[PDB]
DNA sequence: CCTGACTCC
DNA sequence: TGGGAGTCAGG
């Protein structure tokens, strides 16, 4: 804890060595045109901080940071390049982020500073943010020379961490997962961030006087089919209406009394109308609060763009994650909810929205780990893999599977990858649990691959405490051992799951890279705008989009080379509701 | 603040 | 007794 360094006044030509490692120091937790509080710069010589409204003002430092065989290393360097965007300043040469590598050694450490990741190589000469900002509306800037150190600090700790870290990761075999994949994963979402996507205010808004009305509405036939007022959107003042007032079974409880969730009122319409009418506004009252009122919150008014923050090293699995607006949850399953899509639009005249998607990639990727003859050859041949299943457990010819088998089939093969039960099947499909169970056994004795899958990958993270995907991706499970059935239970689905939910993540994410760079090769100016977990999202002037009709489908399908097709659909139109 | 509701994959 | 997420209002 006696860390020397320089706090400058202006940039010297010390500062600008071909290797560095770099804090550009951004508080608020959105960083999109947030301030730049502080900069640090760590190398061959020595420790310095600078004020930014002189760094970023000068030409030389400008020039540094741009300059991509001047290598820096950093903590969350999407951050950073993001921050700088907004500032018209361009970011490159960043060859490691101490952030990302964290995240590939153990996603489950929930890492957000360096400290935390420091704490992985029992490095402790740097403080957690939050203990010098504090929390809360406590949250503060603290004066310069504490700043200063602060920011030193942690550039040091990026200086010293960076080989302990690509060691370890080396060993792993995840290299070339981190420098390969997540580095240059970062840089595109950072574009796509600061590119933003541009929302139709005036149809926003007209949408939600509307749905305020029929709100209203539905509110109140909810009040005289109940005989009283109530509010509504109150689980608690809902649940004693429901099971006191109205005195209908209760089918489940949660910890703090009545269950009233969507899968226990739909069990209750044959008792009462009120269930189906309470659904509904509930749904609507999540239209307005979270897609009209909350989407309009967060859109800039001069450009009525909203930029999300993708965060790159949150989820267990390897996705991403969609925040401040999430962008992931658009809704899309009822009409009523899909047209918020409508206000979804390019952001040029002209242009065009254009959507890719995977076609069960989860069911793909399972075949192939599990190398099911059977489902295999199912893929192989484009069956419909929903009828396939249906005729296999109901034991009957195509031609005999009724819309209704199918439906039921669905809920098998997506509930094989999640572990359901027959008890979960049962109530998912409101059907005889003695019906569910049988065909969770005519699945596994139809796809027994899948079977000997599911035993021998709960026997592997067993054995080696982890398991692993496509791309060498690796989740630690702990608990795979425990005594106790459900902390037990619940870590062995989570070994199931993670090597096909988290495999799909690899190619996703691969076709991205493989995709940014086939179109920059050819010129287009087409580009991505979202990743939701399966899809690819882009604009594009109208002029491309014959191009892009095979060039995405392909990169997509192409990325990795599965033992079964990958097989992507595609749309385009003037909104995102249009590409469809 | 957590809990349980809604939304998506 | 179904894997992975985020936001919202109510309490």
């Amino acid at each position: 804890a006696k860390m020397a360094f320089t706090l400058a006044d202006r940039v010297t030509e010390e500062m600008l060595a071909d290797k560095a490692a770099l804090v550009v120091e951004v508080v608020e937790e959105n960083y999109h045109d947030a301030p730049i509080v502080g900069i640090a710069v760590v190398n061959e010589h020595g420790r310095f901080f600078l004020r930014p409204e002189t760094a970023l003002a000068d030409p030389q430092f400008v020039a540094w940071l741009g300059d991509e065989t001047k290598k820096k290393s950093m903590f969350d360097s999407k951050r950073a390049a993001v921050a700088l965007k907004w500032k018209g300043i361009e970011l490159c040469g960043v060859s490691f982020d101490l952030l990302l590598a964290a995240y590939l050694l153990d996603p489950a450490q929930g890492v957000d500073d360096v400290a935390a990741a420091a704490k992985m190589k029992q490095y402790e000469a740097v403080r957690p943010d939050e203990a010098v900002y504090g929390k809360g509306a406590k949250r503060a800037v603290p004066d310069e020379p504490v700043l200063a150190e602060h920011l030193v600090r942690k550039a040091a700790a990026i200086w010293e961490l960076e080989r302990p870290f690509l060691d370890e990761l080396r060993r792993n075999e995840q290299d070339r997962l981190l420098v390969e994949l997540e580095q240059p994963l970062s840089s595109i979402l950072a574009e796509m961030e600061f590119a933003g996507v541009k929302v139709d205010t005036k149809r926003l808004e007209q949408m939600g006087k509307e749905l305020a009305e029929q709100l209203g509405t539905v509110e109140q036939r909810i009040y005289e089919l109940a005989g009283q007022e109530f509010n509504i959107n109150s689980p608690k003042q809902l649940g004693v209406i429901l099971f006191e007032k109205l005195q209908l079974p209760v089918l489940k409880k949660t910890k703090t009394g009545y269950s009233t969730s969507a899968d226990v009122l739909e069990k209750l319409a044959p008792y009462h109308e009120i269930v189906e009418n309470i659904l509904h506004y509930r749904q609507l009252g999540k239209l307005q609060s979270t897609y009209i009122e909350g989407l309009l919150k967060v859109v800039r008014p001069a450009t009525k763009k909203v930029h999300t923050i993708f965060n790159q090293a949150l989820t267990q699995t390897g996705r991403l994650s969609s925040t401040e607006p999430n962008l992931q949850n658009i809704p899309i399953r009822l009409e009523e909810g899909r047209k918020i899509r409508q206000a979804f639009v390019p952001s040029e005249s002209d242009w065009l929205i254009f959507a890719a998607d995977y076609s069960q990639i989860e069911l793909r990727v399972l075949a192939h780990i599990a190398e099911d003859d059977n489902l295999m050859e199912a893929f192989r041949r484009d069956l419909d893999i929903h009828t396939k299943t249906a005729m296999d457990i109901f034991q009957v010819s195509e031609d005999e599977v009724t819309p209704n088998m199918r439906r039921q089939a669905k809920a098998v093969n997506f509930g094989i990858v999640y572990g359901i039960s027959d008890y979960g099947l049962a109530q998912n499909l409101n059907i005889s649990r003695k019906e569910a169970a049988e065909f969770i056994e005519r699945y596994f004795e139809s796809f027994p691959g899948v079977k000997r899958y599911m035993e021998n990958i709960v026997q592997e993270a067993k054995q080696k405490g982890y398991v692993t995907t496509l791309l060498h991706r690796r989740r630690y499970l702990p608990d795979i051992t425990s005594r106790n059935f459900n902390v037990r239970s619940f870590a062995e689905r989570m070994a199931m799951n993670t090597p096909i939910q988290g495999s799909a993540a690899d190619i996703i994410k691969k076709a991205m890279i493989d995709l940014n760079a086939r179109l920059k090769e050819e010129r287009l100016q087409a580009h991505l705008l979202l990743q939701v977990h399966d899809e690819l999202i882009l604009e594009a002037p109208k002029e491309e989009m014959e191009r892009l009709c095979r060039l995405v489908p392909e990169v997509m399908e192409q990325a990795v080379t599965l033992r079964v097709p990958l097989k992507v659909d595609y749309h385009y139109g003037s909104t995102w509701y249009d590409a469809k």
